[PDB]
């Protein structure tokens, strides 16, 4: 009788979450450091709080950090849950830090540990972090950055009599950049964590105080007057993308548009604005040029950071050689400044456009993101969407045009994804929100808007591709590294890719055709030469006249 | 339809088990250190063996060592089910504590905690650990002892120009007193958890080379020509105790009686006889005296062990005081030898007392198993088990009736139950052993087992107690501190005393009474006069002749 269902298992062992988080905290080491996170904080003495103790979380004045981190862990393993182990670490950490970080004398060494190590203690199951905790842990991270303040306010450019005699010491800088570095990221992880959670909550999280205080840190993040540190751009422009992707997402969204006032938004959309109108060129990434024009991501902090990634760690290194390793002491190993660049490839130049690129494409897709958001006119989707989007389609397409085009670089793809991606940005914007795009305002771009709708329907005469045979003849000379990366990922990295059965293949003599057609600059897709089509000649502004509009036929054909 | 079963729970959290003794191993911590045992490892490294590595168990020269063990413990969490993480740290530590032991230069720190961390590893779940892990880790213990070969070979007596100027230096030999203790204390503790196995299984740790190896430690630790540490003394009898209850207790009993060879037995034996013929004087338990006669449990060796808290643990300031605890050092902390010793109280002395009264208790009581195990007669049942325990059990009444009746100390009871134990190893050995009780032994003691076992039948006159009132006027002459005793248990640490229900005090008006008769040598309980009865009076020998023995009646009346 229903010998069907299936069986449970009678001794279903239930992994002790608690000690799985126990033991991720044990070896939690950042990507280049020899030591654990932990091992590094057994190095670690702190020798002007003469004891510290906030709830039963005594330490020494001589004695190691770790020692009384890990003595923490054991004791609180055997007492609390998961949700409530998590907290209690958090505001324990928290005030280490905080005391750690506000004394006159005393050496910062274990606050970028320490805020590692709170990262790894958040994001490890998201489900278990109760928002309240997320919301002590914001501020305090928000008003742990607005302590160290001079991090991101160094000046442009500094005095001609600036003598460079000194001890051009580097371990006090690396340790800033690490706190300052690892507080955006875990910023950033508390939102995702915070993104996480079911849908109901998100109220739990936010007040008056969050926003201010990330208002606060986003207009010290994305500078004006002051040398950018990328790093923490990255973080700052992925937490207001997911602001705006749970305002989106949530049902309550009145009580954070109500909580968000329009100044917000308008200090930051000109900030991104800012943002969008830098340059990106591989061989001055890495160099020190003129500011606010070319995002580089500077020698000084180069380092990967807790969530993604981003350079080539050359930082990493100096992290384990900033403790002696077989010492307790509070001062840092001294790190020599100029000792670090040695040349043997641009490739790390090119892999940091992808990130930057990656970067942009995030700013518009926030656009596209808080278009959705005020679908109705307002203060902030107000046009200036075109003239600086369209700024950016018309000369992302030009130097794509006039220096990328067979330069067999692997970020060129990416590069005209963004002017394929920022046409929608213009699309939906023309189309869906046309009743604030003012008069005067399409009129400051009656020139790159219409120049950048025409390199679009260019592209319908397509007396070029027209065939197979000389397709991958234009592919070889321009999309060589796609060839290089299809074919690894066919023998090693893709499960499809083999024994190939006479469809998946022409598929693929479909679609690298077409991507190289995207890629050559004639030929588009079809779709975007649809939207580009029906904003010039749809009537819904005289862009052009009709005596105007043929003389722009008459150079392709028509 | 049966409304009656106990229903189950869907969400039984089985504690991963591996995970608690993760716990267990990293709050490790001898009684009265400062640190943990895993927080000493830290900071201990080893600055000749350049690089230590067994199985993926890798130590650097200048490295923390309790970094290492705290790396095997994570790493092998996640792999290892329980009964294979035992045994991988006990095979892992067992190698380190190996090389550190066989070097010439090296010192030997690490030793003792590691020794201590090993036996937190074996006890924590004895139905765990795989029985051939113990009889490697036996057998590892057993030549690490013999490595230390001269701890438990110092001489008697010195030279008289043995000149006392010198440094005077305690950390070294502190160190090995605690390897010493410690390994004695770990081979009790394989032998109890091997004890608690299912009782088919013991063939898989015994062999000839775990007998060998413990008959030479055994003649190590019960010394005759050298300075007896009592700490190996009381752990070195325990182990012929788990043995002997063991042939005892299991179903293949020739196989180890096979696997003994009856040297064995009669080298063990003299040895335990001469542990039996020494005193225990409170007055001069602590002080150093004339060898061989009184245990006395030295001041240089006074500190509590693993198993058991054996003295008042005044050596226990030194271990954490053996170690810097800010510091990665290899060479120990100076502590100088003579600082200790300060006097106020002699309990400690008492307690001694009552810790060398149970250690002559566990020997009669080995007497008693072995009794039982070679019921047929052999070599080592053999007739001076009337010799040595009658001499025993007359002297410790005849300095008993002398010295001990009045003179309130805590330890009176068990010293009188002493020979109200092993009046039954007599008799026993008297109705069921006579075979073997040759004429000639049972004439070497014919003065003190007749006066012995007639200063049981003097009891059967009885004009001394006969009634109640008087008795408890005896009791606070003789036994005021067992009334303390009972006060503090009857107002505390037991359920069944209050409110007192005329039936539970009047059997404390029975036994306190028959108690402090058998304190005051004068009635003691009657079944002994039974057994004291048919061994006088029996015919199985002539001890007295009837003209001899009226002689000894006419002395009580009769």
């Amino acid at each position: 009788l229903k010998k069907n269902m299936v069986p449970l298992n009678p001794n279903r062992i239930i992994p002790d979450e608690t000690s799985l988080f126990l033991e991720s905290i044990l070896l939690h080491q950042i990507i280049g450091a020899d030591l654990s996170t932990i091992e590094i904080l057994n190095r670690l003495k702190l020798d002007y709080i003469t004891e510290f103790k906030f709830k039963n979380f005594v330490i020494a004045k001589g004695a190691p950090i770790g020692k009384s981190i890990v003595s923490l862990l054991l004791r609180c393993k055997k007492t609390l849950t998961l949700d409530r182990f998590i907290d209690t670490l958090l505001e324990d950490i928290a005030v280490l830090i905080k005391e750690i970080s506000v004394h006159p004398n005393e050496s910062k060494l274990a606050v970028p540990f320490l805020v590692a190590l709170m990262y790894q203690i958040v994001q490890f199951r998201p489900s278990a972090t109760h928002n309240l905790a997320l919301k002590d842990c914001f501020l305090f991270i928000c008003d742990l950055i607005r302590i160290y303040h001079h991090v991101l306010k160094v000046p442009i450019h500094e005095s001609n009599m600036n003598l460079h005699v000194e001890p051009q010491i580097f371990q006090y800088e690396l340790i800033d950049y690490l706190i300052i570095s690892y507080s955006f990221d875990l910023l950033e992880g508390i939102l995702r964590v915070l993104q996480s959670h079911p849908k109901q909550t998100y109220m739990e999280f936010f007040d008056e105080n969050i926003l201010k205080s990330f208002e606060f840190v986003y207009k010290l993040a994305l500078t004006i007057s002051y040398k950018p540190m990328v790093n923490v751009i990255f973080s700052a422009v992925e937490v207001v993308n997911i602001i705006t992707s749970i305002i989106l997402n949530m049902d309550n969204s009145s009580d954070l548009k109500s909580l968000i006032s329009g100044s917000w938004w308008r200090d930051c959309i000109t900030r991104l604005y800012a943002l969008l109108e830098k340059e990106i060129k591989s061989g001055d990434v890495y160099n020190e040029n003129v500011d606010t024009t070319t995002l580089h991501m500077s020698k000084y902090h180069d380092f990967f950071g807790l969530i993604r990634n981003i350079g080539d760690n050359e930082l990493g290194g100096l992290i384990s050689k900033l403790i002696y390793t077989d010492r307790l002491q509070s001062v840092p190993r001294v790190i020599s400044k100029e000792d670090i660049g040695m040349f043997t490839a641009p490739i790390i130049g090119y892999k940091m456009e992808k990130w930057l690129l990656k970067l942009k494409d995030e700013v518009l897709n926030i656009f596209e993101n808080l278009l959705m958001i005020y679908g109705d006119d307002a203060t902030i989707v107000n046009g200036e969407m075109l003239i600086h989007s369209s700024k950016f389609l018309s000369r992302e397409q030009a130097l794509m045009i006039e220096r990328y085009v067979g330069q067999d670089s692997p970020n060129l793809d990416l590069r005209c994804h963004l002017i394929e991606h920022t046409l929608t940005i213009i699309y939906r914007l023309w189309k869906d929100h046309f009743k604030q795009l003012r008069e005067e305002q399409i009129k400051q771009v009656e020139s790159q808007l219409i120049m950048s709708l025409w390199r679009f329907l260019v592209c319908q005469t397509e007396t070029v591709t027209a065939n197979e045979r000389e397709m991958r003849d234009h592919r070889h000379l321009v999309d060589s590294l796609h060839d290089l990366t299809i074919k690894d990922q066919a023998s090693y990295y893709e499960d499809a890719f083999e024994d190939l059965p006479e469809y998946i293949e022409e598929e693929l003599k479909m679609q690298l055709n077409k991507r190289t057609g995207r890629i050559m600059q004639v030929k588009y897709d079809e779709k975007f030469q649809e939207m580009a089509r029906t904003i010039l000649e749809s009537k819904s502004f005289d862009l052009t006249t009709l005596e105007e509009a043929d003389s722009l036929y008459i150079s392709m054909g028509l």
